[PDB]
């Protein structure tokens, strides 16, 4: 679950990174 939750955060955080 934790690595999976982090697997969900991965794209979102990088999406933000790309957005910023």
């Amino acid at each position: 679950i934790i690595n999976v939750l982090t697997s969900i955060v991965t794209p979102i955080k990088n999406q933000l990174d790309k957005y910023q």
